[PDB]
């Protein structure tokens, strides 16, 4: 496979994560869809697990500069491949919110009317909270960026067990295996921070907010430390030191 | 495999599917049962992985014209099964949600009785929606259609990427895996259109709807632009886009 | 294995299921556990995979008087055996009811007393129904017989199809397949007649609740006719059916 | 493997299904989050199985003291690592309560002023739970260490029956199949003892209560009784039932 047909992989599998992920918490927030916060992980995970099944065997179903990242600097992956996979995982993920946002478009204005909602002030943080990440109130830029390492370090180091010979487990199964590892990640520490895991799951839809009307308060999320850098930083520093302890302690 | 087997494995495995399908939705609005929107979708999903492993053996398990036109245009199914699949796949729906009504058949009663519902009037299309879908009150039969080309287009290409050799997928895993995509099309599109993604699973309990006394309001839905030809030609027309799609970005 | 040996993993295969289903039931009735219909009947399948995994490779792991009786007519499996495995069955699930009622013992009896329930009224009948299985008070007698027919034959005509040589469902996946199609069968028609599909799963429990304390309306369920016979001999009609039709149209 | 290399992974194999299932526990008692029983035993056992496949391969993925001992009684185990390995346990999942706690710091102390809760009373015995198990207000002493004997020994022979040769399960499989016995064990018998089923998941998370402020009343539970022995020698005792009737009855 060629450079173009990975990076059009990379681009409709971030795409398809996104395009799941996005519209339950769309139905949970705009249609009066009812969801636990288990199901919602459980629809984040296996969204993932089938764009994996899809562009696994293209470009090795990446579909997150973390792991791009952590896979150059530890499992030896191209470094001339780095640039463009990352850019068409953002990519993907942008695209995807503005799908989502179009096939949701008259009920996110009749949300909007009924709860007297202006686009673009705080009180609209919640649903920009649809597209991208936003932590809990009561915890702060510090707090919120250890909870994305940490749990970017356990998606880091599993994926790593999944995917190495010797481990017993089918690569059939394994992108199975990745999904639920999200879901019950989401389960746990989901309420924090959104578990994002990922920078262009997160900066994508960002960038489509700020363009849909909500402007700034898309990225600062109302908070004096703009948020965006906590799912943007927060999720490469993870992925690494994930992939590091894994070689040391497991590998 | 004759054709006759072929077809009655086709019968089968689409009343199955919705055997399984209608009675959780049954349950939900006439019996009192709780259900959220990912439980209902994965009943959906499950009972599509249950009557594809009935009938993968026989007739490959299409259960969906949407399905068995694009194999026939992309994947060189036989032109002369593709109508009786299709009539069989009709046939199946229809027989199935007969059989779903009549188990239910005093709790529709008690339920009409109970809320005052006449049947064949526009607020019966509510119980008429146990059987077949209808769209979300805030989208017209534009959007309907957009959403309905998407979800089938992402089901294809799926389908088709769980099922060619190379891929790593066990073929006694992508039954599951199948079932499981629709599940989170379901979590994730269902309030809008029902996720339907299948011609027969709504125009053959649509036909049965009209039958039970529902009249013209099962097809129309209470809309001035019936609203039956969105399930009916816009799977069609996303399944050949995702197959389209996936023989040129990925296959 | 030996006759006593196959005896004795049928009975403690039986009572596994029993007891995590009748465990799962007590607590959402007398413990104040939150369980939806997919959640309860999820409990269901997954209890009857486990319990498939630990006796399969003794007795094969029948589990169940309805498909022992449909192998022995259209599987060739040993006459001799038909009646130590029944009796195992039934002796299994009413220790089980037992062990779950010890365990329970203290909160079935505060239940009773906060809401001044007297054991062996009619009123009682829904406390009964933590350990077997009653109708809907809108079916009657033919209705509910005929809910247990369809559900049954769906499970056998199934079981025949996902272990059997050639179509491709590996051998250790099987029993978990089996357990999502009772979560499925249990989620759209558990709300009808319990979805039992098992006469030694309602008859053994049935058994203990009469000695209980719950008296005649544990047999009876508070009806004129007693309602015993349904989960009796239904499922037994049902998994005839169910092997016949599945040798004539799939096998 | 080193006797060095296996304490470390079994230190972070217990600590991976300390972080997820505290969490969870966690989002929902102080971050709002809804669960439901299922649900929560759905994420312990995916939990478990996240950290078995990562550690698997090198010490074995025992994760549990209960299931070191009976394997040393029953399988073979290594004595000399009997010691080394319990030790790991318990200090992995004291650590990763520390860590979730620090994670969800100021939600805490958020929820006991709201509630005007006092550490270290019999009223923050609720909020210990998140950490530790501890039982029904309706069972004593007895009906607990019955209730742990009883749930561990059908752990035990699951595991025995899941990861021996010649059962026809993978072994790629098997994790995923003890998380989801682990789930329906705490859907159908958690609301009574919390299904604590391992030594090292409930003193070490118990040890860090008392230190985090709780004092005497986290190993209490406020009971004349010290409830902390239920969790200690009931698993124990359970374990090695249950391995003795698998190789008497089964194996």
């Amino acid at each position: 496979s060629t450079l173009k047909g990975q990076c059009i992989a990379e681009f409709l599998g971030t795409g398809l994560l996104i395009f799941f992920g996005v519209g339950c918490v769309a139905a949970l927030k705009v249609a009066g869809a009812s969801f636990g916060q288990w199901e919602i992980s459980v629809i984040w995970g296996l969204g993932v697990a089938m764009a994996i099944y899809l562009t696994a065997g293209v470009s090795g179903a990446h579909l997150n500069p973390a792991v791009t990242i952590a896979l150059w600097l530890f499992a030896c992956f191209d470094k001339r491949k780095v640039i463009p996979f990352i850019v068409s995982q953002v990519a993907g993920a942008f695209c995807a919110a503005a799908l989502v946002y179009g096939l949701y478009y008259n009920l996110f204005f009749d949300f909007e009317q009924t709860h007297h909602i202006v686009r673009g002030s705080v009180e609209s943080v919640d649903l920009a909270g649809t597209f991208s990440t936003y932590p809990n109130p009561h915890i702060n830029f510090v707090q919120a960026f250890a909870v994305e390492m940490v749990i970017t370090a356990i998606l880091m180091g599993l994926i790593l067990a999944l995917t190495d010979d010797g481990n017993g487990v089918p690569r059939g199964l394994a992108p199975l295996l990745i999904g639920l590892l999200i879901a019950v990640i989401g389960a746990s520490m989901g309420p924090l921070t959104g578990f994002a895991m990922n920078p262009a799951r997160d900066f994508g839809p960002k960038v489509f907010a700020w363009l849909a009307g909500w402007g700034n308060v898309a990225f600062t999320g109302g908070r004096d430390i703009p948020y965006f850098l906590v799912p943007l930083f927060g999720p490469i520093v993870g992925a690494i030191v994930g992939a590091f302890a894994y070689r040391k302690l497991i590998g």
